[PDB]
């Protein structure tokens, strides 16, 4: 039973290099909730691994020329891992073509803005276009705006479509760090954004949730993994594990 | 300018009677988030109110028989008070026959249950009928799950429906107390979800947001009021009044 | 211009005694999909009006011995009633003594009967004599087999009309029971058996439609009601509102 | 026992390319209405198949020239398939050239439009040169018009038949599309009418049944296998398995 290799990606506080004064190795080289995830399955279920950052560092998105997929999805689709433990959203158009365990969170996209501003919903961005907005490119946010037939949506997705290379990000705390220097609303998960908005005083959610969704272990479709993984993650659901993680994380 | 009539209901931690040796007396008598909203109200556009808890102690809804509304939303058809401060859910359906300030709260359905079970969805609580499960009657949640066309929701409606009087409960208390005295899941918002998990460690909420919405103050349809107190709410929000009044609340 | 006397006939969901915890009065006694397009033509061109009842309780078909017409038909004739707002077939016979609007609904002959059953088509029914069948009295689709020169179509008429008391019952909601209690096949319009398949898992069409017709409001031959009825219905029609009057009566 | 050939045509929701992520192989590339009577066909009369797409893309009409038929009719005729399993129109001037198992559907010629418009019916199509209509090349509704004795049916088709490289598309999608990008009405079978417009509600049926007629499975002329089908669809019928089907593709 050789060591499964996982593909993550970087992402506070889910995932993130764990800083020490001395030299750290293997798996104590990362830390976060989806790093306790991971060590909680791999004891349940009996199995050692290998802590593999997405190397394209994308989440994953199909391409809109070839409908090829990138990031962690496809890492999974190409077999160069076994699982994906990340803040992975288990989406319609993923599950077609990698599997996903049960949610082991909920969650929803809402937006990350500058507070003290009579910005108050997304119709509110969207029936302006001063104020410029975006969303991580390859992820499941941007994916949802690309394909929503909701009219609001659907024309901030001509918004940030038109403004692509300026207003979609390489990564979320890129979008977070652009909110905070210019007038910039940025469009992300509400797990996220409830731990950015707890350690910057500044910054707040504008409206509600636009969706709900959640996190999920991915695995290559027919993977055998998959069913005992939703197994584990039931498990620390009912012990109320995950809670506790959540809360750890967060604070 | 005569004292407004504002009517309202119970619900912690929104409206409360507000306890104390000494007589209290007027708007002195009660106390929450949604009574400092009021009082905010009051100062900013310039009026009296008197307080008044909705007689049939109900939030809104129209019955199925002669159509007619009941609770704060009928009160305020029949022009009974001129204004309804309590954490009323906009609803399409009650826009039809009221009019709402844009939202001081946003917030969704969700699960309220025991924890340590395996439920962990309201698909879980759908497919088994040994665990119940309901809402407040004539309350947005259950008139959400009354119209729903999801094949999930719409069997727990038919659920629901088919042991209306011993799973429709007259108040949000009176559900969490059945959740916490038998095996009862019940349907209500999540921003009165956290209050009451945050304050009962045997309970939780089960799953993510069923939907989306918000808490806004009703006014008869037509009423000049309702224009003045979306620019009070909307000034408040920008000024991070509201999220102050939350945390104050909530704690 | 005093109020215009309109005839109908009790028939679900066309027509219906409206139920009510209080007394009802006038218009508001009755309710259905043709009440409420008599309420629509009503404002649109401008009348009041009295609901009655057609006393001989009959759709209308003319005597087989002295040719007279009764039901509905027979009121018009009479100028007994302005108008004739009910589930009304427009056929050639009746044309030829009424005048008809254009078409609110179309429709078709069709048989209802229990499932399970290896009858598939009027053929096999008529082709054998242990199952009976038969139709409303005085009814278009009575007068559609007694009139029909199609072979299959006319033995099952001399077979109906040999036993005419036994089978052909006093309205179609006693055909309804009867294929309910009994090894008996009901001949009616598609329109309905849509609603009553719908509310009773029991039953269903047999085989497909065996006509095309449609439902228009009747009219004393000569009234200058007549075309403005049209102009107010193929109005209705264009704007959808007839299909809104469909779906909220059949669902 | 060598597998049977089954020809059959691309229709929505009747028989459609079953999509995947995973490479799809045999039968499994295939699905839809049709493909499911298929599958229950090969299980009840035991026997395994190949679906093969009609190579003319046709449905079947005969050449005015030198009379001879196309499409899966031709098909059957020339012994170049077993069966035909598609939304066949049970058709006399087929049945004089190939044989049909009972139907396994009820449908009718109808009209799909645009709504908000005063067209109505056939007449009103009939009565006016600017909107143009028209039906698939080389299928039943076309053939029945062809054929029509009926004043309003027999000028349609001079109309369609004068304009037919313009008004006779090549696919009953195509038809659909026409109907969205131009002032143009299609004639088409009720049953698929049905799909469309509830998938589209920009679309409707204009008025009711134009005529009656089955879907039915075709074989050679003379096949030992009609009688068995029509055993198997009539059983299918009994049980209620044909309308689970249709609920299941129609949604
Ligand atoms: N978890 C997301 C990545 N991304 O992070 C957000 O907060 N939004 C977003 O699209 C994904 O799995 O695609
Ligand atoms: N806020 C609700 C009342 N009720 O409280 C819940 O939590 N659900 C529910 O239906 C309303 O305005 O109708
Ligand atoms: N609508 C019919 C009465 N009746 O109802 C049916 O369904 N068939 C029938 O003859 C009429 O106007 O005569
Ligand atoms: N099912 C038809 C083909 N076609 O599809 C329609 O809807 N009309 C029509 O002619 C046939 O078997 O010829
Ligand atoms: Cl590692
Ligand atoms: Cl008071
Ligand atoms: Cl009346
Ligand atoms: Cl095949």
């Amino acid at each position: 039973n050789r060591s499964l290799i996982v593909t993550t990606i970087l992402e506070e506080p889910y995932v993130l290099f764990k800083k020490s004064d001395k030299p750290l190795y293997g798996n104590d080289r990362f830390e976060g909730y989806c790093i306790d995830l991971l060590r909680e399955l791999s004891t349940i279920l009996g199995f050692t691994y290998e802590i593999r950052l997405v190397e394209d560092g994308k989440y994953g998105a199909q391409d809109d020329v070839n409908g090829q997929w990138n990031g962690m999805v496809r890492e999974l689709i190409d077999h160069k891992a076994d699982l994906a433990v990340a803040p992975l959203a288990i989406t319609y158009v993923r599950e077609k073509v990698i599997d996903f365990s049960k949610p082991f969170m909920t969650l929803g996209i809402s937006i990350l803005y500058r507070k003290g501003t009579p910005i108050d919903s997304a119709d509110d961005l969207a029936k302006q276009t001063k104020i410029e907005y975006g969303a991580v490119e390859d992820g499941a946010t941007m994916t949802f705006f690309k394909k929503s037939k909701i009219s609001t949506y659907d024309k901030m997705w001509a918004f940030m479509s038109s403004r692509r290379q300026s207003v979609l990000v390489k990564s979320n705390e890129e979008g977070i760090q652009r909110v905070l220097t210019s007038d910039y609303a940025f469009l992300m998960e509400s797990t996220t954004i409830e731990f950015v908005t707890q350690r910057n005083c500044n910054l707040t959610q504008i409206g509600g949730l636009i969706d709900s969704k959640g996190y999920g272990v991915g695995t290559p479709m027919g993977s055998p993994y998959r069913d005992k993984i939703t197994i584990a993650i039931l498990q620390l659901q009912e012990e109320g594990k995950l809670h506790m993680m959540k809360e750890k994380w967060w604070r």
